[PDB]
């Protein structure tokens, strides 16, 4: 597959690696999405970082909230500008 | 870089790739991401489904307006949803 094709290919495989453990494949709760991003990222000497830590607090705040997937996406979205070097600047 | 790193990676550097044609590499425009989507997804045999020609007309009806890089994840998980086949069902 061309390169963003085989990106959204990832992006669908781990939203169901999650999704799917848990009722309905369609969603994915918000204690669920913060372990996908723990554990399917390379995170760990990230987490402390401001910003971070605030993005992953919001997650535990609302661990009960259900995520669907344009919800999950769009978070990623929002943690790779705070998250990805080549964001930087 | 495991699975989902290497996702956001691909993400970022086909944004970069047309934001990076005009102006501030911030943003692109919808007629820009109009672009970026037909020539980096396999999607020419899908572009008068329904839903995905509806997508297609709303960027070249806002041609002119600008997208950052959350928009266009979030507008990327919006078209994964109708054109993604693991998304279907």
């Amino acid at each position: 597959a061309m390169p963003l094709d085989q990106a959204i290919g990832l992006l669908v495989a781990i939203f169901h690696k999650y999704s799917g453990r848990e009722g309905d494949k369609h969603t994915l709760s918000k204690k669920e999405l913060k372990e996908l991003i723990q554990k399917e990222l390379t995170i760990g000497s990230k987490l402390q970082d401001a910003e971070i830590a605030r993005l992953m607090e919001d997650l535990d705040r609302n661990k009960d909230q259900e995520v669907n997937f344009q919800e999950y996406v769009t978070f990623l979205g929002a943690l790779a500008l705070i998250y990805n070097e080549a964001l930087k600047g």
